[PDB]
């Protein structure tokens, strides 16, 4: 069964623009959305459709680059740190859930290193 989403918004929260959260959604995070292994990250697990039911059982704080783009629309972040934390954290719930050699994890393990190739020089303010 699927819990909610996680927040994409959020009044008590205050809001930021930098250049290194423009960079994350105009070139890291739009870039790797076309990523031929980009498609499992790009919206929350639906534990119902794929049959997972065990997935929010184990994974307690989910995260995908659905959720990461449109934290990044509506300004959600105060930096870029707390951006790239919710990517790293997308990377780890795959290597938690499953295990090595899956073709998810595979897949999760090209990503990452995708990311980190991008993220490794961030444009300054
Ligand atoms: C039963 N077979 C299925 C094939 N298989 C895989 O390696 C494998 C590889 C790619 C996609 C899937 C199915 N799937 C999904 C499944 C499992 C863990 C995880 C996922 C996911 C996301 C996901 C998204 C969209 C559709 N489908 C998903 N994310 C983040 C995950 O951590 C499974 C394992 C054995």
């Amino acid at each position: 069964m699927n819990p909610p989403p996680p927040e994409t918004s959020n009044p008590n929260k205050p809001k930021r623009q930098t250049n290194q959260l423009q960079y994350l959604l105009r070139v890291v995070l739009k870039t790797l959305w076309k990523h031929q292994f980009a498609w499992p990250f790009q919206q929350p697990v639906d534990a119902v459709k794929l049959n997972l039911p065990d997935y929010y059982k184990i994974i307690k704080t989910p995260m995908d680059m659905g959720t990461i783009k449109k934290r990044l629309e509506n300004n959600y972040y105060w930096n870029a740190q707390e951006c790239i934390q919710d990517f790293n954290t997308m990377f780890t719930n795959c290597y938690i859930y499953n295990k090595p050699g899956d073709d998810i994890v595979l897949m999760a393990e090209a990503l990452e290193k995708l990311f980190l190739q991008k993220i490794n020089e961030l444009p300054t303010e």
